[PDB]
C-alpha cells in the first residue's frame, strides 16, 4: 500500500489448518469485516491480555476489498446503455 | 440446359425391372413427374423417417446447409455497438 506499489510476490499461506482455508475469503477478498476482542480486566491475566491487544492492534491494519459483482454481460448491456443514453443526449441538443 | 450440349442420348435403361418397364412411356418422353414423401412425428420411429428422407433426398437432390444463431446477449451487445459507432459519427459528422 505505502512503499512503492510493486506487489512484492510474497503470498500468504492459509493452507495450514482448516479455519484458515475456510475463512480464506473474510480474511481477504471479496468480504469486509470487523474483529471483537474480549478483555479480561484482571491483574493476574495480563500476558494474555497484552497479546489479545497486540493482535487486534495488527488486525486493523488489515485491508478487506469487499465488491459487489453481477453478470457481466448484464452490467455491459446497462454501461452501452448508459453510452448510447449520453450519445442521445448530445446529439439531441 | 446449362450447356447446351444434350449428354447425347445417356440411353436410359427401364428393361431392367417389370415397373419402370411398363411405365416407360411415362417417365420418358414428353412427360412430367412429381413424387411426395410422407414421414411421421413420432421420436420413436427415428430410423423409418431417416430412411425415407434418405431415399427422398435423390431424384435432384437439392443441396442443404443449417444456419445456428448466436448467443442473444452478444447479439444485444453488438447491436448496441454499433449504435453507439453510428452515434459516435452522428458526432462525428
Amino acid at each position: 500500500n505505502k512503499n512503492k506499489k510493486k506487489k512484492k510476490t510474497d503470498f500468504i499461506l492459509y493452507r495450514d489448518s482448516v479455519l484458515t482455508w475456510l475463512l480464506r475469503e473474510n480474511l481477504g477478498g471479496n468480504s469486509r469485516t470487523a474483529m471483537v476482542a474480549a478483555l479480561s480486566p484482571a491483574d493476574i491475566n495480563y500476558d494474555e491480555t497484552l497479546s489479545t491487544l497486540r493482535y487486534a492492534d495488527r488486525a486493523k491494519q488489515i485491508r478487506c476489498n469487499a465488491v459487489i459483482n453481477e453478470d457481466p454481460n448484464n452490467k455491459l448491456i446497462r454501461e452501452l446503455k448508459d453510452e448510447v443514453t449520453r450519445l442521445r443526449d448530445l446529439l439531441y441538443a
